[PDB]
């Protein structure tokens, strides 16, 4: 293990919105595979279904498009049509409150899913423990 094992409360029964504290954006997976953030609660591409692989491991999938959130070799988030090793994330509790998502593939590097204040996604290597960009709150849709 490269990381702690404090898990967030909750389950995967229903889809969620992943709200980023940093700029107040919801994680969005565009039909074209693009990943970013939007403040529009009405957006049809912010509804995500999480599911667990192993305990503490998840897939994050677009309910609208079926695409899986994934982080590439260069730390860029993208929408994948099929589930692959780049699609697994370590879902953890952070600051005793939020949810963080660490790239399983790149766990040793501490690459997280994160959103900038301007709503653009952070590149893996630019993320790190202690940032606001990596903090998410799962909200019901």
């Amino acid at each position: 293990h490269h990381h702690h094992f404090n898990l967030p409360p909750g389950n995967y029964k229903k889809p969620k919105l992943l709200y980023c504290s940093n700029g107040g954006h919801f994680l969005r997976i565009l039909p074209d595979g693009t990943v970013d953030g939007t403040r529009d609660r009405s957006d049809q591409h912010i509804q995500l279904q999480l599911s667990a692989e192993s305990v503490g491991e998840v897939y994050i999938k677009s309910t609208e498009t079926g695409q899986y959130l994934a982080m590439d070799t260069d730390g860029l988030l993208y929408g994948s049509q099929t589930p692959n090793e780049e699609c697994l994330f370590l879902e953890r509790l952070e600051e005793n409150h939020y949810n963080t998502y660490i790239s399983k593939k790149h766990a040793e590097k501490n690459w997280f899913v994160g959103l900038k204040k301007n709503g653009s996604c952070k590149r893996g290597p630019r993320t790190h423990y202690g940032q606001k960009a990596i903090l998410f709150l799962p909200l019901p849709v």
